[PDB]
């Protein structure tokens, strides 16, 4: 409260830390259905269903130019691409299991940078 300030963490090193786990991400051989924004003319669908579309290459953007205040709204917008994938594609399809493995492959990477 006012005049009264908890200890808080470090956050010097989370700008490197977030940009280091998205190349991470963009270099997994599953990321392929998440490297762009879906192209709205070939899934029909899409725009009307995934109300806040998101991307890797739009995070990359965000991240770049200083539009993410802090790591959780980061973490948000890749949880988000996660999330609209589960809502669009079943877990059987290629897609569908792409999104589960990158969700996984992103939560262990988060819980051991920040999380430790
Ligand atoms: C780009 C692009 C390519 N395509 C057609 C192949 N495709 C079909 N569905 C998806 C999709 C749907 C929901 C969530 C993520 C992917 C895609 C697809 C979209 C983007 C990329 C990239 N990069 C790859 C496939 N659509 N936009």
């Amino acid at each position: 409260s006012m005049s009264v300030k908890k200890p808080k963490r470090d956050d010097s090193k989370d700008l490197a830390l977030c940009s280091m786990i998205l190349t991470e991400m963009e270099t997994h051989e599953d990321a392929w259905p998440f490297l762009l924004p879906v192209n709205l003319k070939l899934v029909p669908g899409y725009k009307k269903v995934i109300k806040k579309p998101m991307d890797f290459s739009t995070i990359r953007e965000k991240l770049s130019s200083g539009q993410y205040p802090n790591l959780e709204t980061f973490a948000l917008d890749v949880r988000l691409v996660f999330d609209n994938c589960e809502t669009f594609n079943e877990d059987d399809s290629d897609i569908g299991r792409a999104g589960h493995n990158m969700r996984k492959y992103f939560e262990k990477k988060w819980t051991d940078t920040f999380k430790v």
